C-alpha cells in the first residue's frame, strides 16, 4: 500500500484537472490540462513518480490503460500500470467524494488567482494540510517512512 | 531544517531550469519554464508547498527576493521567504555542483524525449532515486517522518 496510486480526472471551466492520490493516506497531486491524452498523462506520471516512490498506479479510464505513450512511462520510470475497476466499490464514491471536495475548495479560491492552474494548486495545498487528527500530507510522509524503515 | 529549502535556478538550450532543493536531503523538484519571472517562482513555490511542509525558502536571486509576486505566494502559501547568500561558503559549491549533475543527467536521458522537459523530469527522477546507502527520496521522508514525531 505505500506504494499505490489512483488517477482521476475531472472536469471544470472547460478543462481537464488530472489528479493522482495516494490511495492509503488521501494525499493528491494535481495539474490542469487543455485535454486528456495519453501524452499529458505519461508527462504527469514521469513527474510524480520522480518525486514519489510509485510502485502501481491504477489508471483512470481504458483509454489511459491501453495508451502505448502511458505504458512507456510507466516502463520508463518502473510504475506497474494498472487498470482502476472499483472492485471494491468503496473506491468509486471516494473518488467522487474528493472530487466534490476539491472542486468545493476551488470555488473557495477562485477569486484569488486570474488563471484556474493557480486555485487548483491551492486546493491542492488546502486538501493535503487539512487536518481530520492527522493530515493527507503527514500520513503520506510516515507510511513511506515506516515501510522503508 | 526539515522545511528548508533552496532555489536554484540554471540554464540549457535557451531555456531555464528552476530547482528547488531539500537542504537537508538533497532531494529535487524542477520544472523548465522560458523565462525566470517573479510570477514563474510564485507558481512553482505554490507547486512545492501543496506537496512538501515548506518553512522557508532560500531564494535563487535577489529579484526573486524583492518579486512582490513571489511575496505573495510565500505569503499565500506560509513559507518564511529568504536571502539566499551563501554565508556558508560550501553552500555555492554545493549548488554548482548539483547543476553540474543534473546537466549530466540530462545528457545521458536528452535522447529519449523530444522535449526538454521530460528530459529535466527524467533527470529529477534520477537524482532522486540515486542511492549514494540511502536516496535522497528516502533521506527526505525520513527526516519529515522524524520531525512529525
Ligand atoms: C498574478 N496573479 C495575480 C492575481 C490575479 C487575480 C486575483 C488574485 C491575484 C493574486 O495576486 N493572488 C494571490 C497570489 C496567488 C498566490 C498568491 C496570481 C498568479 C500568480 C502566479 C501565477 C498565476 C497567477 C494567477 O493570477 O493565476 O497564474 C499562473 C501562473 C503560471 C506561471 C506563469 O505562467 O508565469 O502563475
Ligand atoms: C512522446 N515522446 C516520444 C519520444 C520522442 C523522442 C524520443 C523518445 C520518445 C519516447 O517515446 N520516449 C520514452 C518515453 C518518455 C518517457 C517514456 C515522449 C514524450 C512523452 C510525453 C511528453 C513529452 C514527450 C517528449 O517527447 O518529450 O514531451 C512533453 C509532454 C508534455 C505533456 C504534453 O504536452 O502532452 O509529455
Ligand atoms: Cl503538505
Ligand atoms: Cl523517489
Amino acid at each position: 500500500s505505500p506504494g499505490i496510486w489512483q488517477l482521476d480526472c475531472t472536469h471544470l471551466e472547460g478543462k481537464v484537472i488530472l489528479v493522482a492520490v495516494h490511495v492509503a493516506s488521501g494525499y493528491i497531486e494535481a495539474e490542469v490540462i487543455p485535454a486528456e491524452t495519453g501524452q499529458e498523462t505519461a508527462y504527469f506520471l514521469l513527474k510524480l513518480a520522480g518525486r514519489w516512490p510509485v510502485k502501481t498506479v491504477h489508471t483512470d479510464n481504458g483509454s489511459n490503460f491501453t495508451s502505448t505513450t502511458v505504458k512507456a512511462a510507466c516502463w520508463w520510470a518502473g510504475i506497474k500500470q494498472e487498470d482502476g475497476i472499483p472492485y471494491n466499490p468503496q473506491s468509486q464514491g471516494v473518488i467522487e467524494s474528493m472530487n466534490k471536495e476539491l472542486k468545493k475548495i476551488i470555488g473557495q479560491v477562485r477569486d484569488q488567482a486570474e488563471h484556474l492552474k493557480t486555485a487548483v494548486q491551492m486546493a491542492v495545498f488546502i486538501h493535503n494540510h487539512k487536518r481530520k487528527g492527522y493530515s493527507a500530507g503527514e500520513r503520506i510522509v510516515d507510511i513511506i517512512a515506516t515501510d522503508i524503515q
